[PDB]
């Protein structure tokens, strides 16, 4: 049951709604354009050329298309990475970069001949990412291939926590080398509390609606359910949920569940010499190493329950690669999509400019400012009728935070404590600007977004010969060499991937990619931030020492009469010395790799995702809008960044229209109606 | 009531005992030697010189004191920064860190006469920190003077979140500019209801005992508890809050506080406009900002109610200063002092040498192995008779982690992925040896060590003329300058404190005290990791002049209508050019600044604490005790660490006496016999 197009995969998920947005599936208010405008020659700004920003612009282009004649949009996308596809029409990674989806391209100084592809920012995509696989299918078309991601548990895989070893594919015991593992045993019992059984007897532990979570993901995924069903998951059973277990981290309900099972015998006592707590503890923390398909979410344990069960409902971990040789190709298929879509009646120009701060001033037309800087400081001022702000959280903070929560007569704006010329702003209130009335209402949404939760990640690479993983030392599983390895070595999780460009010569070497505190350990060895190496031409052999030397350790297996250095010490070392690399998400100006969400965060990420709603209050006229993961239920996807894009221009076309739903199409209408208003007064 | 001297702080807190060592008061324990050793000759091994390590040390003097002619200890320790003063017998700090213990000394080209110093790890001891001050007074006599750390609310303080500012002394309302301020009113809510009252009615929404902390803060506290009061703790009432609790975070507790005090009516709705979660979210997030009287702890919020509650019992925030100019000065005195009351009987060497492996082999007497690499990169083995490991866990792991968890024949032990020479050990066991019979008990010490949670952390300092601070544009409350800042600008926590050298022409400005995510948020910009200036005759201008345009806020008073940019940009500007500074303690070889308890942690922290009860099983040849704030319930302070030593010496002795207990003394025995054991023994 394996997707083997785009267009097999959206289809697949072409139906599913997410908990805080159950009234509508996104694709499907995706399908036709969003909406309508009133005749007009409008200027907009799109801060960031993301998969965000990209989505709202290719939103945008379809809009431009059905205005008439003599009117039309022109569209300002500011980017500030020097190393954005936008900017341009051994390791490269100039012109491969779409934020976050990033490749670095390995080469021996012909980059049209490269050896393999470095994805260091996005890599896999759920199946059910439904609006993933739309805009896919915009860049791509259905017909175009997709790979299963090469995750642990999808080929054959070793994990490794504490003295326990396993060798598996799949769940099936029968594809296990110990078909009696405790760690198989954990997975059942954890599965079984968490997600519960679609069929049958209700065995999960935190119902939703009072059944398990995956008889719930039915419906979500349903073509025609309950409307009635909708609306209840929508305004009773998921808040519901959400108050409840809010406040229940992952680690804390996972060590629940074992509880549990280990007290009705359903897990035994670990060597039977442990203690009950010690078993217990060994157990959650065994399960943690594990995961729930893409390695341990030991590191993920502080996120909220809530969080997790996102992931859960949408059958996250089910994931697939895109017909591409760079991830970034997507974005900027869709980039040009965006142009050619939009029939001459959408103009876009590129900047290479940093975005310092964003009000509302003045009393001419266009009101929305953005004051920026060059890529030599040189300043630089705009107003626009539409501003979106297509930045993760903390990039947005210093664009809305610094200019206070209400009318102001006169400010200077600017990077001034970095010696940047500001700009003076006159009759000024804030970007994100939820009452003329309220300080605290526009306070809330600034303090929101500053106080979201960036998770760190970190991505170690090297090259090696896809031949490497045909060494006598290398284990098999029936005949096919381990390509994936989740450890608690310090490395986490460990992929082998071949290259894209081709069986190819060479693989891409993930040897470490680490979330949260497993990050954080790292970071010390790392050399250069937030990439080593910093240039082209060289090479971070010392940080890729020490990661290799985290993995010489004496590694048990069973029947064997005595440890020996791990084999995957010697994989690790048969990586060449030229291009090894890490890339720090963290020490770049992201300030880590996504948004996830902790206990209590689920009414500030909630207050951001609702925030485009502010164009049913009409006299408000607030021009800005946010795109970005950070402003999503699903920080760290492009699902999220999409969602979010969509979300933003769904409210631009009803703040176009003064306040007016109408204007948006029938299928799109519910993006705004579906969720509970950011302003209450004024009604709308 | 103020303590006024070292003697007066140690008396303060003299028998406080913490929840889970309820039944000892170290302090007490720590007042005569912990034991007695057979007469002998002994080899011990200290890894890391740092507080842990010279407290371990001065104990091991105090027994070595009570040999008899012709038996002794030598110790060997092993300090790999080249910093630390052990190797020492514009910003200097060559011989000015003793681990976390670090001061900088910013100076005009003679160290002799410097300006100020910058206190870039700990600064502030709690009053009750018994240990702490025992060891004091060891190094300082009961006479020395101490002074009240100026924490937010002991100075004149301004505290921003959102649009909210506040300008305040103390908790009287009567010293706050609005006594009707909403941030006085959700700090009592959250007083109420995590501490309650010491006296009365029980108004606290998380008992222990049945009762507010507060009472129990009492019990814990009292020369003469009642009877059996301290058993029961120890064993059944905080046991059962741990079991109850343990899966809350901190930031879920407050919102399940205010929550109900909104519920009630005692907090209102913000203004006119926000709803009911978005009220309750905002004092939530309000309360994170201000904190518990040493600035917020939002960045804290995932810590578990139990690491909270060890605090709030402790009265942690109530803290002084040391009688020093440099606080590694407490550290090197105490190093001296170990050497002195060892009476000739305890012989020290200093060995600039980073260990890499520890382990237990072969068949001669002193099996305790030690395989360390010198400034050459040169590799030494050394055997012991004990080893107490005295680094926090991040540095423990390599060192424990490698060598498996059961019996191997021979092992190539060292750090070979960096190219480095192994060593051959032959009939190998690992150093944390639960046991002889199962790796699972060996990997659950190991495993639990590998996955605590240490806390990130980041100090900017820069130098500041002192009259600063007497400028017409630097606010005055009740007499004095404010010289403490909690924001929500990035920059967290900012402190105006007078040079100790020495009223002072400088002070020292730590700009920004961060942590965790606030930590995170700085990091893209430090520049050099971990320390900007990397030289001791850089400055760190540019990094500090991002800190600077953090505060280029527009800040809205009541006392002006027209808004300027917030006061605070100015002061940070009028610190000088020269030696602007940050470091970063997550880049720095810890990976980061100090042990706190996430949910589920206690299980991995408590048995750290508890594992020098293995000394009680006789048949089990382990030689290896650890030492660090890491293996304490007070990860961040010196008493953790100190603590921690205690429990290591305590072992040791136990072990030395083949597990004979009557070897400690009657009130150290506690130490050991108080805690439930690690390995199974029969009673009594
Ligand atoms: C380690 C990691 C792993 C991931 N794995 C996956 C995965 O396998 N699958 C998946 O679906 N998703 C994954 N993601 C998530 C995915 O990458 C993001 O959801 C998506 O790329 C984010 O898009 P965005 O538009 O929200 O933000 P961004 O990608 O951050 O784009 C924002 C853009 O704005 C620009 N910018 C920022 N500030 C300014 C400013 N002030 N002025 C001008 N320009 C500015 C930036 O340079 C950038 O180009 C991963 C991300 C990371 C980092
Ligand atoms: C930002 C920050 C703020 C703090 N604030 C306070 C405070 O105000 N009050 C308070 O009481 N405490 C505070 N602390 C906590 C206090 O600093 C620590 O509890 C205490 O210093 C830790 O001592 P330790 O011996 O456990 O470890 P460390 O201080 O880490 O010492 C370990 C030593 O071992 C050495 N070492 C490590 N690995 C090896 C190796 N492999 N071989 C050889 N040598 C090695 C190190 O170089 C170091 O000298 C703070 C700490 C930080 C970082
Ligand atoms: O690596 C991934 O699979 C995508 C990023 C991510 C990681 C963990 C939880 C959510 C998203
Ligand atoms: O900064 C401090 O007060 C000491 C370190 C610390 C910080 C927060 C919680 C525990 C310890």
């Amino acid at each position: 049951k394996i997707a083997t197009t785009v267009g097999e995969a959206r289809l697949s998920g072409i139906n599913y709604r997410h908990p805080d947005s159950a009234l509508v599936s996104y694709p499907v208010a995706a399908a036709a354009p969003l909406g309508r405008l009133p005749a007009g020659n409008y200027r907009i700004a799109i801060v960031g050329g993301g998969a965000g920003g990209i989505a709202a612009l290719y939103e945008l282009g379809r809009l431009a298309a059905t205005l008439p004649a003599g009117s039309g949009i022109d569209v300002q996308i500011y980017e500030a990475d020097p190393d954005s596809f936008l900017h341009d029409r051994a390791i490269k990674v100039r012109g491969l970069k779409a934020g976050r989806v990033s490749a670095a391209l390995v080469h021996n100084g012909d980059p049209a001949s490269g050896d393999t592809i470095y994805e260091v920012g996005a890599m896999r995509f759920p199946e059910i990412a439904g609006l993933t696989w739309h805009y896919a299918s915009a860049a791509f078309g259905d017909a175009a291939p997709i790979k299963v991601f090469p995750n642990p548990g999808k080929v054959p895989t070793e994990f490794v926590f504490g003295n326990r070893v396993d060798r598996y594919v799949g769940s099936d015991p029968k594809d296990w080398e110990d078909p009696d593992s405790p760690t198989l045993k954990v997975l059942g019992v954890v599965a079984g509390g968490l997600v519960g059984n679609p069929q049958g007897e209700n065995v999960a532990m935190y119902p939703i609606a009072n059944v398990d979570p995956a008889k719930i993901a039915a419906i979500l995924n349903a073509a025609t359910p309950p409307a009635d069903a909708l609306e209840r998951i929508q305004t009773k059973y998921w808040p519901e949920f959400i108050a409840q277990y809010d406040g229940l981290t992952l680690g804390a309900a996972v060590r629940e569940i074992v509880t549990v099972a280990f007290e009705k015998g359903t897990l035994p006592p670990v060597d039977g010499v442990l203690d009950v707590d010690e078993s217990i503890s060994y157990y959650v923390e065994l399960f943690g190493r594990f995961g729930f398909g893409t390695g341990g979410f030991k590191p993920l344990y502080n996120i909220s329950l809530v969080e997790m069960m996102r992931l859960i409902l949408w059958d996250y971990s089910n994931e697939y690669t895109l017909p591409v040789t760079e991830n970034v190709e997507f974005i900027r298929n869709l980039f040009l999509k965006a142009q050619n879509v939009g029939a001459g009646k959408l103009v876009v120009q590129v900047r290479q400019e940093r975005v310092a701060n964003a009000c509302h001033s003045g009393t001419a037309s266009a009101r929305a400012q953005l004051l920026s800087y060059d890529s030599h400081n040189a300043v630089h001022s705009e107003a626009y009728d539409f501003v979106i702000l297509a930045v993760p959280h903390d990039q947005l903070t210093p664009i809305v935070s610094r200019s206070g929560f209400e009318h102001a007569a006169s400010q200077n704006l600017g990077d001034a404590g970095l010696g940047l010329e500001t700009h003076t702003y006159n009759q000024v209130y804030p970007p994100l600007l939820l009452s003329d009335s309220s300080p605290a209402a526009n306070a809330r949404i600034v303090t929101a977004i500053g106080q979201l939760h960036m998770a760190r990640s970190s991505k170690v690479f090297a090259t090696v010969k896809t031949a490497a993983l045909d060494q006598p030392w290398v284990p098999q599983w029936r005949g096919e060499p381990i390509k994936a390895v989740v450890s608690d070595s310090g490395l986490a999780a460990s992929y082998v991937v071949p290259s894209p460009i081709v069986a190819p010569e060479y693989s891409s070497l993930l040897a470490s990619y680490t979330w949260e505190d497993d990050s954080t350990r790292l970071r010390h060895d790392f050399g250069l931030y937030p990439q080593n190496p910093a240039t082209e031409t060289g090479t971070a052999d010392g940080m890729y020492r020490t990661m290799v030397n985290r993995a010489y350790r004496y590694v048990k297996y069973a029947g064997a009469s005595n440890a020996q250095p791990w084999w995957f010490y010697q994989l690790l070392a048969e990586a060449r010395t030229a291009d090894r690399f890490v890339f720090d998400w963290t020490t770049n100006k992201t300030a880590g790799g996504f948004k996830l969400d902790m206990t209590g965060d689920h009414h500030q990420s909630n207050l951001c995702f609702r925030y485009h709603t502010h164009a049913l209050a009409a006299s408000l006229d607030n021009r800005f809008f946010i795109a970005s993961d950070s402003y999503s239920h699903l920080g760290g996807w492009l699902e999220g960044a999409f969602m979010s894009a969509l979300n933003a221009v769904a409210g631009l076309i009803v703040r176009a229209n003064r306040g007016d739903v109408s204007a948006l199409s029938t299928e799109a209408r519910p993006l705004v109606i579906g969720l509970r208003p950011v302003v209450k007064v004024p009604a709308a």
